[PDB]
């Protein structure tokens, strides 16, 4: 069984005063179980996990497990670029009652793929848990190349692969290596989710399910019962095209904190916008709830 | 006023059954020293920074500082892509004697170039040490644009560029912004030098420096003294394309392994070229030799 299928969150942190805000977090996450999220992804790269401390993603991590108490998945983001590390934090992940752990490719000292199987079955051997593999060559500059995912997806523990490549022939050349059934593919780029589920993916692991997480799953379910969905995708689409004004999470915590979870803050290096780019954007968010 | 110009050594840590070898670490860095190395930086890419526990770092840093005891400039590799632990790994740098940082820009969450200031200001601001910005687009995803490297170089502490951008409209671009008398640009790709050194640059901060740190520095006296280096390089450049063979460090370590620091050993997630490609290496590194 799929751990899910569907609009998984990538789950944003709430800082006031460079502190993170539990009461925020907490009804953050209770905002998004409320309006269908179907899994939830912490201490990811939207959770701003290069400049948490370790004590902080141990405590999120806690939180969101207590609160949502089973009723979605919550996938745990403990891979770094350290392969001892990541061991570490996945077996504390576990510990601390995590559904799975997330794993990206090493990045900054990258690999090859021999290294990247040893460091993938390194951490799954220890954790012996279900592992959702990351692969974002934008911010990695490498790849799980599609036979590489073949031999990792055959590990036990292995189930999954967030596939933020936006490549479609990569797509194409790991379903014909994979089994969808045991080894689920999910995008990671909210752009392409129409053409990814057209596609047989499983579902999307979503920068902006943070804040329309309800119209987010809606396009999920609305493919799934048979409708087409490039209409209902449209407006969604405007206010994508909106949140690329920066890297994120810069973008997407102008709208987290304009619902109230947290204020504007991002932990250096990562800045906030610019006023006049903030109202831009939260003027699109308000423009999309409006066209509903 | 230059920290060195010429030829920095990228230094790479010697292992021995996963552990630091310290014995050899000193071996390595007498032989750079014997051989006219003009610098080493510590705890850099080519030392696999990012797989090294913090006691680690300080112990090879220490040891690097009080064995050259200010022979030439050691230069602390203390950027990560968080800001705040930036800070403290610089502060305890300049504690145990380093002469200048290192400081990548981030990377896996990159940033925008006010980011890019906000980071880099910080930490020169927190350590009032000379610090060496270092842009590698190649691992980063991400640059340092030419408006940035200027308003960077204004600050008191920020006196040099590692630059392995590898583009030379890049580099005109900074020269034009920058006073060379006080802001040093150091290659970080040993493959460009002939042309960096007659575009103007200080000097390169170098891997192949590991093994053959008097042959690379005589090319950038050579060309000091008005020698066309041309034909001087094309050996080396022999050397440099079979090192090429993988993901720096793990071809470079094959070679000093070879040279009886360290075991030929990768800590994870980089793992050891196979035996074949290890050969063929290290008859390229006995090929150069010979042919001097
Ligand atoms: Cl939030
Ligand atoms: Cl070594």
């Amino acid at each position: 069984t799929h751990l899910f299928e569907g609009v998984g969150v990538a789950l944003t942190t709430p800082f006031t005063n460079n502190k993170v805000n539990l009461e925020a977090l907490k009804a953050h996450v209770n905002f998004l179980l409320e309006n269908n999220a179907q899994a939830i992804i912490v201490n990811g790269t939207t959770a701003e996990s290069p400049t948490l401390t370790t004590d902080e993603k141990e405590l999120i991590l806690k939180t969101v497990i207590d609160l949502v108490d089973k009723r979605v998945p919550v996938i745990a983001g403990t891979g770094t670029n350290d392969t001892e590390k990541s061991i570490q934090a996945s077996i504390q992940a576990k510990a601390l009652g995590a559904d799975a752990i997330m794993l990206i490719t090493p990045y900054y000292n990258k690999t090859n793929q021999r290294g990247l199987v040893k460091h993938f079955e390194a951490i799954a051997d220890a954790v012996k848990l279900p592992v959702v593999l990351y692969n974002v060559p934008s911010r990695t500059n490498m790849t799980i190349e599609p036979e590489t995912v073949e031999i990792l997806s055959q590990h036990p523990y292995i189930v999954a692969l967030k596939d933020a490549t936006n490549d479609f022939e990569y797509l194409e050349e790991v379903k014909k290596r994979i089994d969808t059934n045991s080894f689920a593919l999910y995008s990671g780029n909210d752009d392409n989710v129409v053409e990814y589920y057209q596609r047989g993916g499983q579902g999307v692991i979503s920068v902006i399910a943070n804040v329309i997480p309800k119209e987010f799953q809606a396009l999920y379910d609305a493919q799934q019962s048979g409708l087409d969905i490039q209409d209902q995708f449209k407006p969604i689409g405007t206010l994508l095209s909106a949140l690329s004004v920066d890297i994120n999470p810069i973008p997407i915590k102008a709208l987290t904190s304009y619902l109230g979870f947290g204020n504007y803050e991002l932990r250096l290096p990562l800045v906030s916008l610019e006023d006049t780019d903030t109202k831009v954007l939260r003027e699109a968010y308000d423009t999309f709830k409006a066209g509903e």
